[PDB]
């Protein structure tokens, strides 16, 4: 019971009280106490990141990777907690918890200049819910409990706690079989609400449900389904709410957007008379302008933050809840109206949109040499089973895998949507796997997001965590270069050089293999476009053998123009488009996925 | 002269105007319409980063190889600005400036969610002397202005400037002719301020003048030369203003502190009876306690910020002035108290100092295998000559090389010694070559610092950047082995594994020969000490030959404990102490340097 | 020549070589350490007013009477800052300084809710030039010099600086004779400019 312990020895007993079981970090001089306590205690699973940055980004791999997740990321004082600002923005972006504990110098000289002394609450205030450093040991365990309170309640956002040195050492009186965590607080829609919503459904002719990243974050991907196939709605997934209906699902109509976007999807929101938001947001990518998304369109939004409605654009009916109470209500109102009779059938529209689907699509079948892009992503299709888990961050390698992978549940695809920081995608696929051993995991790369933190693969193989990288490389920052093209500029976006010690590379700059190798990871590399499923049944192997991380380099072709546009109706197709299986042959109304 | 043009086009020639032509960068969408103004300008050299935070530290290098550099970094939108921030801090917490430059979302959507838009000016002021949202076209130019006038006034730091977009392309009428850099403000020492400080220098005993980065901001070296020379008074520099006086000078005395200092500049500081404190503050690394510090001294104290004197303790004279005015007025003073015969003799307090800087010594020449890490320092001394510039960050490798490295000119030791931060030495040392193609740049990194930006390497290679990386490996983060110490605990700190691809490794982890080389640098690595001195001459051929990074890994013993201690009268040797030129052989007193 | 004194007494010789003669305020138990200085010092004449709010418009309309008036408002911890925040806005909006200073809680009980302490440093940051907690008492001088430049110096603006009851009183070593104000900063056009405005 009650006993006098450290403050940070106090703080172990919370963090296991709150679930708290991994931490990613990099230790350091001001940090040593809290670390000292976490050997002490046991049970809390530490993974050395190579970079602090790459430790707070496996944090949020971490997060994402299962409903009630915290990752939590550890630092020292001064440029450790300044490493760590693009992941707090990250996750706040994405309406997602991180929790970072960092060092701090003692308070007695906080205001004098002592060596590594950084105002990190200023800095970090504007990316979280909450940045405070602690100015009593009794307040440890406090400013955790509130912590993770903040951690779950609302929308959900990350908090950085900064931790003096004395405050850590100093003595308290605490009892661990007392402690309990705060309730959680989310905020419930009414039956008034939530029948005014089903009764504007009834009267809509051509709806679509658009299910947003609140929904996975609510974990609430099967009751929304559930509705879906109760009032017979076709489903437009948001990219952070893909997953949360099976994409070989009939009712699922494609994503709609100016990148990571279908032309069925696109098509069948503009042709829609009402938008059913649920748990999304109305991104800029996602909508183009509103005035042209919102065109002869009721608009539904439920949400639960309250100034998230009518932030980018009015809906006709605004709702302030959690997307999983908002869901339980709408089933059982729709089952309500289904033995009323008074749900309509749906058919035509439904066959509308699947007809879009069926033929409004995007060459994958390329013979090329040296490859085309969007070949990579008709391999990996094949390759890789219906429990693949999707790893990426942005460029012209995540655009296109966006408009051609496939994914079938929710939280298999792990993307930073709304900040797209470069290399992010190695350390969350470690923070993923790190989550969940038996995932599937497989992350998607261009060369230039690879190289920022390629130094977290060495993590990958000191801890053998194991999961497949493709890494697609055009030796460009290919997206800049196809941004360029408005300002008939390519400027300063090329990696290619001759590598002295690899003229099998041909020009194209850094040897990657030979980079995963010394980095202690397997690697392969593909120039042919036939040779891309037998590397990914090597790379299986490989993993399977020496259990770390395995790269697969896929040498593209330098230029490749994605389709995007500014606006829904605008989206420009440079590659050739498809109608036929041929052309597009794992498309989920032509292939079996498992 | 006057013309229409974008705001990025008059940004151009306010830059040129001010004395810029280099930029490190990574460019984005957002901030395409300034990449394209500098291709139609030209004569801005840009370097393509390979992590938006080896951009900000190629800038930091820049700034501080050469007295009137301002480094300029370049990004996109969101996560670009936030991966700044370590370096703003760095560069903040030296007195040093960097010009970061980011793009942003259009002004309209600041507040709705566009897609990467973030509270970059939030984040950013807390470590920058300005960090603006420019939210008109013509105020481009006027914040440029005003950021040149900030980043060379008063203390010296860090702008940010954050561009909208539609800002960047709306045009402007604007005069190249008629644009002029604002005046600089430097307050001036009075002749009254500075005969009192002669008048109490002169009183003293036993005097020693603590010469810190101020001077050197001031490019004021050869004056504090001059007057020491002039009076006959000892010099200590910090740790940043080393090299302010070359480490053979007969008034050289050492330098003081915790860590990277000497035994003998340590019991100088603790025999002398008056600080003369020109350019230092007064930091906690280099003080201890400030009570035995300042027991039995008069302490003086010349800053050129008001705020910085009595901030940590409080001096018997302190003087507001710009260390070159006051250096100047300094000289002129001492050269009219010698014509009046008033400057004392000062021939037995030099003689003991120089009797302890003869005696009180650390061994070097270790012929053990595994490596020793002193003795890596003792062959650095010998194979480079006097004109050799050091770059490093922090660590054991940064400890023991700034107590055991000499240098011989200002802004030949480049570290950032307040802030710290790991992978700051690849690219400061990209940066420093940028600025000074002529220098013989030599960088010293441990494993762990070389890791976290390893990447850089491969911008050496690509632009064909030459310099020689000292690294030296030990598979541990040794600076946090010691400091664990004081927890009996030896926890989260080793980077080894054995490497699958690397038996040649025996288990030290990451093999840095393989990663190197795929990055397109060369590599050697050395086992035994006879081997040193060869590798750093193959070193310099292989550098006039491919004229690429060439990284000599050194494999050191795992646990080296370095000398340093919580106060200057406390500091434990470790390792062997020497009181003969046979041990420590590379002593200016023992060795000619060129 | 050098002596042993409390801090608000070498900020009451600073204030006399930066060339106040005259304060408007109202007193409090955290700011009467300065007010005793003031009364030991003399030289200062001070106006009481029955408003903080009032003591602060005498201020700004005791600088806007004269060319290098800078007007001088006084007060102690808690709501007196938060009851300068209109002037410090008004002063700032229209280029001119005003110099107020507030008492606050002890530096060790700044973050304990000690009874009238407040941040007045974030409330009064967006008004003014500067806004500084004083936290040791050797820089109670610095403060104050650099305060005097900024309120002449670029675009004048007030300054706001707060000071502990523990800064205040401690003991310090300062010579009034050595004080110097710092040069005012103030940019010229060159003759290529107004030619051409010509
Ligand atoms: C290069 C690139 C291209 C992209 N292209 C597209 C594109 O074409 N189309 C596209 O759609 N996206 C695209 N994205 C992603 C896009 O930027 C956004 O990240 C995404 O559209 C936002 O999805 P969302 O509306 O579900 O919002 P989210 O960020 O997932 O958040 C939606 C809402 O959920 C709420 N919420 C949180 N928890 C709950 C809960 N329990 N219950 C209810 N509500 C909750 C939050 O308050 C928030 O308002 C792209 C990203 C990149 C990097
Ligand atoms: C691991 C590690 C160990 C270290 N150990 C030590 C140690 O043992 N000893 C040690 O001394 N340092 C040590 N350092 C460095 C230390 O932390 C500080 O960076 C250093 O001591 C500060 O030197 P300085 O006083 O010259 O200050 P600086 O940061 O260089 O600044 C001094 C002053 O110069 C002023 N200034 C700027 N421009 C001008 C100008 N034109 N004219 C006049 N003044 C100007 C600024 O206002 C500032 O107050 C260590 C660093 C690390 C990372
Ligand atoms: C820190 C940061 N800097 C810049 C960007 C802007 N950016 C987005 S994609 C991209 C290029 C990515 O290139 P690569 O990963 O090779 O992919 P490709 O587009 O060539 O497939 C850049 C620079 C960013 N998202 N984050
Ligand atoms: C971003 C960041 N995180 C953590 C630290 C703390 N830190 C200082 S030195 C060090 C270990 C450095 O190891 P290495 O570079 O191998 O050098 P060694 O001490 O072993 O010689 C760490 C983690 C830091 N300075 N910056
Ligand atoms: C894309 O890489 C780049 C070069 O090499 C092609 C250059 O010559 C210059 C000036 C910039 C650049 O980014
Ligand atoms: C028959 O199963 C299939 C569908 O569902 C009806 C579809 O929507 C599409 C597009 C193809 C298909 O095979
Ligand atoms: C230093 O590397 C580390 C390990 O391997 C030795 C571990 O087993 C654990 C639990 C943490 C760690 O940091
Ligand atoms: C004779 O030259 C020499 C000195 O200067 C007098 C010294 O201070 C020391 C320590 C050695 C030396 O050789
Ligand atoms: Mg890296
Ligand atoms: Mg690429
Ligand atoms: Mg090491």
């Amino acid at each position: 019971g009650m006993a006098k312990m450290r403050a940070v020895d106090a703080a172990m007993y919370v963090l296991e009280k709150e679930g708290i079981t991994t931490a990613f970090g990099v230790p350091g001089a001001a940090i040593n106490p809290f670390y000292s306590a976490m050997r002490k205690h046991g049970g809390i699973r530490h993974i050395l990141a190579r970079h602090v940055e790459g430790a707070s980004h496996m944090a949020e791999g971490y997060t994402r990777a299962t409903a009630g997740n915290i990752g939590v990321c550890l630092g020292t004082s001064g440029p450790a907690g300044t490493d760590m600002i693009t992941a707090l923005y990250s996750a706040s972006a994405d309406s997602i918890p991180i929790l970072c504990i960092t060092g701090q110098a003692p308070r007695a000289r906080l205001h004098k200049e002592d060596f590594q002394a950084v105002d990190i609450e200023a800095i970090a205030k504007p990316v979280s819910k909450m940045a405070v450093t602690v100015r009593e040991a009794a307040l440890v365990p406090r400013v955790l409990q509130q912590a993770f309170h903040l951690m779950r309640s609302g929308r959900p956002g990350p908090v950085l706690v900064d931790l003096p040195f004395d405050v850590q050492v100093a003595e308290i009186e605490f009892d661990p079989d007392m402690y309990e965590p705060l309730p959680v607080y989310k905020p419930a829609a009414s039956r008034m609400q939530i029948e005014k919503a089903v009764e504007m459904l009834i009267q809509a002719e051509r709806p679509v449900i658009v299910a947003g990243g609140g929904v996975i974050n609510a974990d609430a991907a099967a009751l929304l389904q559930q509705f879906a196939e109760l009032t017979s709605v076709p489903v437009i997934p948001t990219l952070m709410g893909w997953g949360c209906i099976p994409d070989d699902h009939e009712l699922m109509a494609g994503m709609v957007g100016l990148q990571t976007a279908h032309r069925y999807g696109n098509a069948t929101l503009l042709a829609s008379d009402m938008v059913f938001g649920i748990g999304n947001r109305f991104a800029n990518r996602h909508t183009g302008s509103v005035e042209k998304y919102t065109e002869g369109r009721k608009i539904v939004h439920i949400d639960i933050e309250p100034t998230q409605i009518g932030r980018v654009l009015c809906p006709d009916l605004g709702i302030v809840s959690d997307a999983k109470a908002a869901l339980t209500l709408l089933v059982e109102v729709a089952q309500e109206m289904q033995k009323a009779g008074r749900l309509p059938c749906r058919k035509e529209w439904v066959a509308d949109c699947q007809q879009r689907k069926r033929t409004l699509l995007r060459k994958t079948h390329f013979d090329n040499v040296p490859v085309k892009p969007q070949r990579v992503y008709e391999e990996m299709n094949k390759a890789f089973g219906r429990d693949v888990c999707y790893v990426t961050t942005i460029g012209l390698s995540q655009i296109a895998a966006a408009q051609m992978l496939h994914v079938f549940k929710d939280r298999h695809w792990i993307n930073c949507g709304q900040a797209g920081p470069l290399g992010w995608t190695i350390p969350a696929a470690l923070g993923v796997c790190a989550a969940d051993p038996k995932r599937n995991v497989v992350a998607i790369s261009g060369d230039f997001d690879f190289q920022f933190l390629i130094e977290e693969l060495a993590v990958g193989a000191q801890f053998n965590i194991p999961y497949i990288h493709v890494l697609v490389n055009n030796a460009y920052l290919g997206l800049i270069r196809q941004s360029q093209r408005a300002f008939d500029l390519d400027y300063c976006v090329q990696l290619a050089f001759e590598n002295i010690n690899s003229s099998e590379v041909n020009g194209y700059g850094v040897d990657h293999v030979k980079v995963a190798e010394g980095l202690g990871c397997k690697a392969i590399r593909v120039f042919k476009p036939e040779d891309i499923a037998p590397a990914f049944e090597q790379a299986k192997a490989l993993m399977a053998q020496y259990r770390v991380p395995v790269v697969v380099e896929v040498i593209l072709e330098r230029v490749t123009n994605i389709s995007m546009g500014s606006e829904l109706d605008n989206v420009m197709e440079f590659e050739d488009i498809a109608d036929n299986a041929a052309d597009a042959p794992t498309e989920t109304c032509f292939m079996h996925y498992e």
